[PDB]
């Protein structure tokens, strides 16, 4: 669940997750995938196709398990999908952190029609 | 979709969809419902309540058309989900117009964790 997500950003990046990434570029939003306008976005991408190759789970209303641990998010689960799922936003919430140095607070409510149709997953 | 409900609160509000509701209070979010922060946030909260009342679509993914007549959101679906959902996106579009008096932007972003748990639907 984005509850999760929401937290793990949180704790990666220790930026308001909402504020942040809630409408950031053409993936770092509720809506849609658009290709990446940059790194930031990117992980947004990645982590909505991520969600996409999911498949036994749902990436959204989907609780799964997961501590901070010496820092770092680990995910406490074993379900193939939740692990994965959880790992999803792991890799977004981390990837998130690692390209806050190129966060462009411009690409914040990026408007849709200026994305273009991103690649497939 | 998020698309027509946008639109929808754009129309009403005059407001930008994602800036001014895209993450304000408990419940104008991604998350789930939480009690209220205000009138606006109640709004959202009515329209989740309102989108858990719907069988036979996705609120999220599944788009519909609706006109704008007379300066009112006029549902045109037929099928009965999408007219109902378009109506819950109509009602919420009202409902915060109706509040854009008591809009605070200090709930923009609001914490979850800082949520009130909801009472059921
Ligand atoms: C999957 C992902 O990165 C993401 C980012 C922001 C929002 Br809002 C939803 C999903
Ligand atoms: C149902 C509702 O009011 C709402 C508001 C904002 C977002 Br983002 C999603 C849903």
């Amino acid at each position: 669940s984005l509850f999760e997500l929401g937290k793990m950003i949180l704790q990666e990046t220790g930026k308001n997750p909402a504020k942040s990434y809630g409408a950031y570029g053409c993936n770092c939003g509720v809506l849609g995938r658009g290709k990446p306008k940059d790194a930031t976005d990117r992980c947004c991408y990645v982590h909505k196709c991520c969600y996409k190759k999911l498949t036994g789970c749902n990436p959204k209303k989907d609780r799964y398990s997961y501590s901070w641990k010496d820092k770092t998010i680990v995910c406490g689960e074993n379900n193939p999908c939740l692990k994965e799922l959880c790992e999803c936003d792991k890799a977004v919430a981390i990837c998130l952190r690692e390209n806050l140095g190129t966060y462009n607070k411009l690409y914040r409510y990026h408007l849709k029609p200026f994305c273009k149709k991103a690649d497939d997953c």
